């Protein structure tokens, strides 16, 4: 086709990026995170029990208000790293940017306040592949492509830094106003996960980590750049970061002193400077600053793997190419 | 005709959108707000006393340096919701977006420091109907239509989000598809003479708690905010738990991200704003106040009482002002 659809995102604290979708006729509007690490669509239910606060605190779909809903009941449990959610299939019209599409989505009838009570958004739009879809339900993007319509079989993510639009997704292309120069692509290790091969992680001038290769999931639904507990321990130790109770911290004044961290992908070096990975809330010698890199031991089959989340995307605008099973990166602007 | 002209705009702090016009021979350049809520053109005059500080800080039209000027001199006063300007009429050639028109405009000689010292712009280009023109002067758009150059008898507005980007864009005689998506949905004007439509109701969250029974919505490009009657606002705000200040309402910064959506029921479609769209989020602190870009303004009859949908709304929905067919169309902005 010859269209593109974009969704303006809200950037909450550099940790949550979400946009609007409407579900049903007329549409009921929800805030969703668009997640490449998963493939299901889900929102909180009409029918959610109001005990778990999450539902009491989220917008709930009311199928009784949809002129276009179509009953489905097949039950679902959606398991992510942070948590799990349960509900059941439903069939309705979803508006995304300027596109309307019929979609099987999950009606979230069980939704735990950990982490759900921390979510500034209502639900999730999985931008992952069918192979990861609970219920082997056709993922929204796939459904949108069926539609002809989009110019290219691709979708792009822009995440801004918290200070402006908070971010933007473009379905069917990329927006040149938000990147510099040209994309360089890295091919997926295999169809089914948005995961590529990584040939090294350098601290400053030196390959400290992943010397003999590793995996990197490009995850729009993850806040930080993460690696296993061991990798991160090693990385932090190279940075001189210490763990302050819950997290790794640095003296805020010495943040501008930390080395660059480079990620070797597709034969290039994707470099983040300390300003790109240190939360410089402050610059005092009297305060401790947090880092936007965390350990995350991801289970196989997917893991162990590094996850390149918002911290990475902020630096590199990203294009997910379905057609060619590759990811394109360009300097965000 | 087959022409379409666009005016690039500057976005100052999400509250003032303006562009440039040239008046006179040679051209004397001014920043102006293009206002659908009024129909006169005006800029500050070189005849404005310097005892008016706003005239000391603004670009001044000097008829004596213009060889195309035509004297008129009739007096006029222009009353806006937030201030008033006074002066006299002149005639000159004005260029706007590459279009040149001979236009009667006001040379302002009295320009209050409050609010004008706070304007980044110099003057105003009213985009309304002659029905609203002070001094019966013909509005710019009518003069431009008279030329037979525009592809269509419509003008469209794009207002961007601020930036750290194009601040905005006005298209004369069309729309720019680069700036909207999906389709336009239209509401016929209650009447010609005013860019005001019927509004079916107002929801805070889901609860149509406002405008049950109908109300009016003035689609105002010269308005920074979305506004309703003081009583409307007191109720709206009640629901948001925002505190009333002198000129605005506030919420505790931390509360901001969690405010409910606000819907506007117009012609058929619901126009939904999220808190991110109407709160000025400038921190997430517990001990800091965050303004809302929804205000109370009681506009007098005959136009009011009405809600005014200004920049808060337009940022999210691209707007087309259809003269030919007396209607306004909205589309999702991009
Ligand atoms: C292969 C898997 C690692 C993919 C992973 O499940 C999906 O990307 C999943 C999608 C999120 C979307 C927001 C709601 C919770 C699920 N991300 C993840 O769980 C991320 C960590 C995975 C190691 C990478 C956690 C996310 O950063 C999570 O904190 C976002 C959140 C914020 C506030 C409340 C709840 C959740
Ligand atoms: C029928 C009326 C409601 C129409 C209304 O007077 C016009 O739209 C008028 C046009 C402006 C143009 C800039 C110079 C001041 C007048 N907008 C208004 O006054 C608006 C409130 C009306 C309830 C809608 C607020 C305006 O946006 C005002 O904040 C802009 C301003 C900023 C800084 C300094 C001076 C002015
Ligand atoms: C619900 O959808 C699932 C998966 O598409 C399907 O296999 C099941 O038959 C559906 N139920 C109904 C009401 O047909
Ligand atoms: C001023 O302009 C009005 C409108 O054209 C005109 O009718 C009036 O005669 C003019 N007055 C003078 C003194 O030029």
């Amino acid at each position: 086709g010859n269209t593109t659809s974009s969704v303006i995102l809200t950037n909450y604290m550099d940790t949550q990026y979400y946009g609007e979708i409407g579900i049903g006729t007329p549409p009921q509007t929800f805030k969703v995170v668009f997640d490449t690490g998963s493939s299901n669509v889900w929102v909180p239910s009409s029918k959610c029990s109001r005990l778990y606060t999450a539902c009491v605190y989220h917008k709930l779909f009311d199928a009784s208000d949809s002129s276009s809903y179509k009953h489905n009941g097949t039950e679902l449990t959606l398991r992510y790293s942070t948590g799990t959610v349960s509900g059941f299939l439903s069939q309705d019209i979803i508006t995304v940017g300027g596109i309307t599409v019929t979609q099987m989505f999950g009606e979230v009838t069980e939704m735990p306040a950990l982490p759900f009570m921390l979510a500034e958004f209502d639900g999730v739009v999985g931008m992952g592949f069918i192979e990861q879809a609970i219920g082997r339900v056709t993922p929204i993007f796939d459904n949108i492509i069926s539609q002809g319509v989009l110019k290219e079989d691709v979708f792009s993510f822009y995440y801004n830094r918290d200070s402006s639009l908070g971010g933007q997704i473009v379905l069917g292309g990329s927006d040149p106003q938000h990147y510099e120069g040209n994309f360089h692509y890295i091919n997926l290790i295999k169809t089914g996960v948005w995961q590529i091969q990584m040939k090294g992680v350098s601290v400053g001038s030196s390959t400290l980590l992943c010397e003999d290769g590793c995996l990197a999931l490009v995850d729009t639904g993850a806040s930080y750049i993460s690696g296993s507990t061991s990798s991160i321990e090693k990385l932090m130790e190279a940075l001189g970061a210490k763990k302050r109770l819950f997290d790794y911290v640095v003296k805020c004044n010495e943040g501008p002193t930390l080395p660059d961290i480079s990620f070797h992908l597709g034969g290039k070096e994707y470099t983040l400077t300390s300003a790109d990975y240190v939360f410089q809330e402050s610059y005092s010698s009297k305060k401790l600053c947090t880092l936007a890199i965390h350990a995350m031991d991801i289970p196989p089959p997917t893991g162990p793997t590094w996850a390149l989340g918002a911290t990475f995307i902020r630096k590199f605008y990203t294009e997910f190419d379905r057609r060619n099973n590759r990811i394109g990166f360009a300097l965000a602007r």
